[PDB]
C-alpha cells in the first residue's frame, strides 16, 4: 500500500482534491516518470515509480535547504546519468521548486544539461515574487517544470493513488490554475507579460 500499491483514501481526493499547494509548505515530495534515452531512443514504456520529497526549511544544524528537487539533482549523480544511461525524468510535484534550486538545478541541468527534467507544479508558490524564479530559469533549461492540471492530474493521481475505486480525478479548479499556472510558466520562463 504505497505509490505502486496504493496511497491512502484520505492523502489525494482529500488533499490534492481542490486544495491547491499544501496547507503548509513543507514535507514536499515528486513522484518520477523516465524513459530511456539510448543514443536516439527514447524508451518512454510504463515507467515510473515516484521520487523523493525533502524540504528545505528545518530548525537544526540539518537545515540544508533542499528540496526533493535538489534530491533529484542528486539521483543524477548516483543514477549515472547521461555517463551511463540517459533517461527523461517527469518528476510530480504538488508545487513549485524554489529560486534557490533554480540556480541548483540549472548549473547542474540547464548550465550543463543531460537529462530530462519535468516537475510538475498544482501551483507556483506566490507569495511576494518568489518560486516564479525558480521554475523561470529551470522550466527554462534546469527542470521543465509543468502545470499539475487535469492532465497532469489525472496523470499525478494515479502516479501515485493507483485509484483505490477511482480512475481519475476532476478537481476543476485546477483547470483554472492551467490557463493562470501554464500562463505563468510561459511568463516567467522567459520573463513574458502574457
Ligand atoms: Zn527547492
Amino acid at each position: 500500500e504505497i505509490l505502486r500499491h496504493s496511497m491512502d483514501p484520505p492523502t489525494f481526493t482529500f488533499n490534492f482534491n481542490n486544495e491547491p499547494w499544501v496547507r503548509g509548505r513543507h514535507e514536499t515530495y515528486l513522484c518520477y516518470e523516465v524513459e530511456r534515452m539510448h543514443n536516439d531512443t527514447w524508451v518512454k514504456l510504463n515507467q515510473r515509480r515516484g521520487f523523493l520529497a525533502n524540504q528545505a526549511p528545518h530548525k537544526h544544524g540539518f537545515l540544508e535547504g533542499r528540496h526533493a528537487e535538489l534530491c533529484f539533482l542528486d539521483v543524477i549523480p548516483f543514477w549515472k546519468l547521461d555517463l551511463d544511461q540517459d533517461y527523461r525524468v517527469t518528476c510530480f510535484t504538488s508545487w513549485s521548486p524554489c529560486f534557490s534550486c533554480a540556480q541548483e538545478m540549472a548549473k547542474f541541468i540547464s548550465k550543463n544539461k543531460h537529462v530530462s527534467l519535468c516537475i510538475k507544479t498544482a501551483r507556483i508558490y506566490d507569495d511576494q515574487g518568489r518560486a516564479q524564479e525558480g521554475l523561470r530559469t529551470l522550466a527554462e533549461a534546469g527542470a521543465k517544470i509543468s502545470i499539475m492540471t487535469y492532465s497532469e492530474f489525472k496523470h499525478c493521481w494515479d502516479t501515485f493513488v493507483d485509484h483505490q475505486g477511482a480512475p481519475f480525478q476532476p478537481w476543476d479548479g485546477l483547470d483554472e490554475h492551467s490557463q493562470d499556472l501554464s500562463g505563468r510558466l510561459r511568463a516567467i520562463l522567459q520573463n513574458q507579460e502574457n
